[PDB]
């Protein structure tokens, strides 16, 4: 079961991961898209580097990222929305060499 998001192209989209902000206390965040089925997934952008900042907006060209580590919400902007943005992909808590999933989305578009 995963989630899906519906942008109007040309004008920006939300998407919100919720999390319990003490399971993943101190951990950084990715956005990552998916090619295919089985993998891979590749990072857009990650939060900040230092947890204390990662209430700081981090951007990849039309990709922003925001946490909310005390409420414990992710939140993707994906500004101006295209035909080739939509896909499939996921929000990733991150610890050592390995990325947990904390929600995975599909994102639609229309024209106009
Ligand atoms: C930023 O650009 C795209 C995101 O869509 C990705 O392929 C690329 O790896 C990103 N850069 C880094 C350093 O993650």
């Amino acid at each position: 079961n995963t989630t899906v998001f519906q942008g109007v192209a040309g004008q920006s989209l939300q998407v919100s991961c919720p999390y319990d902000s003490m399971k993943h206390w101190g951990r950084r965040k990715a956005w990552c898209r998916q090619l295919g089925e089985k993998g891979p997934c590749q990072r857009v952008v990650s939060t900040h580097n230092l947890w204390l900042l990662s209430f700081l907006r981090r951007w990849n060209g039309s990709t922003a990222i925001t946490d909310d580590t005390l409420g414990g919400t992710l939140t993707i902007t994906l500004r101006n929305l295209q035909p080739h943005d939509a896909g499939l992909y996921q929000c990733q808590s991150l610890h050592g060499s390995e990325a947990d999933t904390l929600r995975k989305v599909l994102v639609e578009v229309l024209a106009d």
